[PDB]
């Protein structure tokens, strides 16, 4: 990786790297000047030369080629791929240049939360976009703030003040069609290995929204049974039917979760977490509307869980309507 993507390098005899925008498990993303197109800047995704990540990159190009053709204007806010190429055995995908991810923006503002009016618009766009994926037999499976990106003209910089937050959605290398990729936004049916599909995206959007509103993550765990105990503290006890169905019966004793809440980590889930409604900062009706939508997105059972077509109909978005 390091050898083939430093500042000053030229890719495919026209893309001159000028900055590194970020680094991932897939590799790197660089900002480049496109010398054969007036000097317009672009973003270039540099994928590791590993079989896992090259098969994902090839799949990602197939998805982006389809989404970009189905939606030429990007009405549904999937990032647009301009071309791809190979560079010293690395797949490089060229994109339109966007701005900060929503995660970088909060992070570099001291983890301030977003304004509620921004959250309302950002949530509408994330829902409208991921619904468009779902209507094309797709599941993103890797929805998170790092993968939601502003379009640079949406904010100032000096201290970043967000102005008008048109967002785009990126990274389709984990995307899956219905024929036949997580961190702490992982849905319960995924943790429990009950199978999953598009509803797990809805759950991850719900985890994104609460983070927008708090500035910090509400499941700050790196352990899967602690994540489950957190869910119970914030959202209530998991459904008996899901507990009784998982092959992962390592986490439970009878119908209850196997967890000594007076252990040092059991005391951590009490300090770190509390029922969802109490996380609210106002009692204003627009705050009540947001958390109602979030409560529907954080529904345990993936069948009960609100779809995104219904989420677009939620009163929280009437102020835009
Ligand atoms: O497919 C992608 N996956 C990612 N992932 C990352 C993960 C971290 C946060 C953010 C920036 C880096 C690090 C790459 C998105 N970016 C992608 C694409 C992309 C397209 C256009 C664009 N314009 C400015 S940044 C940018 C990134």
């Amino acid at each position: 990786m390091h050898l083939i993507c430093q500042s000053g390098d030229v890719l495919s005899a026209r893309y001159e790297i000028v900055d590194t925008l970020g680094e991932g498990a897939f590799g790197k993303v660089v900002e480049c000047i496109d010398h054969k197109a007036g000097g317009r800047h672009v973003a270039v995704k540099i994928v590791k030369n590993v079989d896992r990540y090259c098969e994902a990159a090839r799949s990602e190009i197939q998805v982006l080629e389809h989404l970009n053709t189905t939606d030429p204007n990007s009405t549904f806010r999937c990032v647009q791929m301009l071309e791809w190429f190979e560079h010293h055995g690395h797949i490089c995908i060229v994109f339109e240049l966007l701005g900060l991810s929503t995660y970088d923006f909060i992070k570099e503002n001291g983890f301030l939360p977003f304004r509620l009016d921004h959250i309302r618009k950002m949530a509408y766009q994330i829902c409208k976009s991921v619904n468009f994926l779902h209507s094309n037999k797709l599941t993103h499976t890797d929805l998170k703030p790092e993968n939601i990106l502003f379009v640079q003209s949406d904010y100032t910089e000096a201290e970043r003040t967000l102005i008008n937050p048109d967002i785009k959605v990126v990274d389709f290398g984990s995307a899956t069609y219905d024929d036949e990729s997580t961190r702490h936004y992982r849905a319960p049916e995924v943790i429990l290995a009950l199978g999953w599909s598009q509803p797990c995206d809805v759950w991850s959007i719900g985890c994104i929204l609460i983070e927008y509103y708090l500035g910090f993550t509400v499941f700050p765990t790196h352990d899967s049974k602690e994540h489950l105990a957190m869910m119970e503290r914030i959202l209530g006890p998991l459904p008996k039917h899901m507990i009784q169905k998982t092959r992962k019966r390592k986490y439970f004793h009878h119908d209850r979760l196997d967890w000594d809440e007076h252990s040092s980590a059991g005391r951590y889930v009490s300090r770190a977490c509390k029922p969802l409604k109490e996380f609210m900062l106002s009692q204003d009706v627009e705050h009540e509307r947001l958390f109602d939508l979030i409560q529907k997105m954080l529904e345990y059972d993936p069948a009960k869980r609100i779809t995104l077509r219904e989420a677009l109909k939620h009163p929280f978005f009437d102020l835009l309507k």
